[PDB]
């Protein structure tokens, strides 16, 4: 669960992992920042690349509500990467899938070609 | 099974994955080179780092025989990385664990601090 799963696709290099969020929130648990720090170490080395951050929910709530929550989760991750100075806001696309694709929730980050 | 698992430790950034070798051999199946190419894409970006490649066997054979086989598996991976020009021989440590730690066998590569 501490590991990032890395796989190539047609879009770039996919980083798939799971981040504990507090229930029904886009707030990252304190202990998870070290995992994002590892992600930051990889992204730092792909200096010129743009990234895509994709968020997800699990609950079958109203679609706009789930979309918003899932996007705010992607943004919480992106914001930390901004703060760590590994990417600029210029370089980050944020996508929420809602629920369409225990606190652990799926996040993907793609290092875009 | 196509994914590399990435996790940080005290030694550096650990890349754990599994490579199909032909039974009792250190020959990599043709289809696996694309996976090593992905590893190469990551290593390319950690230009200054030395790496450690660790090989493993599963059979409970004679310890020196298993050690040799496991080390030759690490070397097969390293040799391809040399050939792809992502690392020089100067930068690669090779370690065989034999069996002490379906064709799929465990390999680890650590991007050393």
């Amino acid at each position: 669960n501490a590991a990032i799963e890395v796989e190539k696709n047609n879009k770039g290099i996919n980083l798939s992992f799971d981040i504990e969020f507090y229930p029904n929130s886009f707030q990252i648990l304190q202990k998870e920042y070290k995992k994002i720090d590892l992600i930051a170490k990889l992204l730092e080395k792909f200096k010129k690349n743009n990234i895509l951050i994709e968020g997800h929910t699990e609950q079958f709530g109203l679609e706009e509500e789930m979309h918003e929550l899932s996007e705010k989760r992607a943004r919480a991750i992106g914001n930390y990467l901004i703060k760590m100075k590994v990417k600029d806001k210029d370089q980050i696309l944020f996508k929420g899938w809602g629920s369409q694709k225990a606190k652990n929730r799926r996040v993907e980050i793609t290092i875009l070609n």
